[PDB]
RNA sequence: UAUGAAGAAGGCCUUCGGGUUGUAAAGUACUUUCAGCGGGGAGGAAGGGAGUAAAGUUAAUACCUUUGCUCAUUGACGUUA
């Protein structure tokens, strides 16, 4: 019952994230390969911090399921209910 | 909820041989309490009103009183329980 499925788990991302937490938040197989993935795509470092849109771009590169959460939703829900 | 050892990745500790997070997760079967969407549906209502009957009262079959029977009705809660 063990297929060869690659990492495809759902991952929630915040507004501003960094490499150190991103290492285990996605749990990708290439522990350093994940680190090189950013350093290759654009100028980036060990401690570099990316944004939620850039984080969505990253998750697209990894291909795992992506979830975007931002704090402004509270205003959006109120706006939606308006008649 | 039951099953679930590739005792998986990733983390951490490592006497780098391993241990642990751990049946935990993933996968495979089973169920829908509550919320959500529709349908149905108690109890809180006792009464009061209109006729009609008989008893009681009187000059009086009237009017009034006591007891029936019959008819239509009384809920903010409330889209109730
Ligand atoms: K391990
Ligand atoms: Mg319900
Ligand atoms: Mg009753
Ligand atoms: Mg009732
Ligand atoms: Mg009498």
């Amino acid at each position: 019952q063990k297929p060869a499925q690659a990492v495809n788990r759902d991952v929630v991302i915040g507004e501003t994230i960094t490499v150190g937490e991103l290492a285990n938040k996605m749990a990708v197989k290439g522990s350093q390969v994940i680190k090189a993935m950013m350093k290759l795509g654009a100028m980036a470092t060990i401690n570099q911090v990316i944004d939620q849109e850039t984080a969505q771009l990253v998750a697209e590169e990894m291909g795992h399921k992506v979830i975007l959460r931002r704090e402004n939703e509270l205003e959006e829900a109120v706006m939606s209910d308006r008649d």
